[PDB]
């Protein structure tokens, strides 16, 4: 990192949510890469259940190891949406199976508290990229899928990777008032 050109630090440092390295999009499909790194996330596995409905499921044991479930006694909360993994098919349609990502924060990040749900899991190390983008529509599920495609397509006259068969979805608040929510999907880069 910056070579030999560093100076005295590594006591207090600050780390963005978000590592911008790249903009501009297009007009039908804006994309924007950037780099999350962190220490410790919350991991929720669904199966037989899609994903809206896997994340009713998944909530309830996500939520009560931020809010007051830890077999501890600290005060995490909440920090920001919820992110979820989805694995979309060659059918353009899931197949049972999200995992909801938990975002730590830093206080937490360097010793997270020991989850008491069997189903919640912490997993350590291994950082991931994505780009995220913004559009004016309702999203649930298979509607999804073709968001995340047109990203795949965006990218595609750039040296942007991905995954193959998973990618990020974000939205948290349900299809309900319009002009009041945002959509986004965010591929997995490889």
């Amino acid at each position: 990192m910056l070579g030999m050109i560093r100076n005295s630090l590594f006591g207090s440092v600050e780390t963005w949510p978000w590592q911008v390295l790249s903009t501009g999009g297009k007009e039908d499909v804006s994309y924007e890469e950037r780099a999350c790194e962190g220490g410790k996330f919350a991991t929720v596995e669904v199966t037989d259940k899609p994903v809206d409905e896997a994340l009713r499921e998944a909530m309830p044991k996500i939520m009560k190891y931020v809010g007051g479930t830890n077999d501890k006694g600290v005060g995490m909360g909440m920090t920001v949406p919820v992110s979820f993994a989805v694995f979309p098919n060659e059918d353009g349609s899931l197949q049972k199976k999200l995992k909801v990502w938990f975002r730590i924060p830093n206080q937490f990040q360097g010793s997270p508290p020991a989850p008491s749900d069997e189903s919640v899991k912490i997993e350590e190390r291994e950082g991931i990229t994505v780009y995220s983008t913004q559009f004016g529509g309702y999203a649930k599920e298979a509607d999804y899928v073709a968001h995340a495609t047109q990203l795949r397509t965006t990218l595609e006259g750039t040296p942007a990777t991905y995954q193959g068969d998973v990618y990020y979805c974000a939205g948290y608040d349900p299809p309900m008032k319009p002009y009041g929510r945002r959509n986004e999907v965010w591929l997995v880069k490889a």
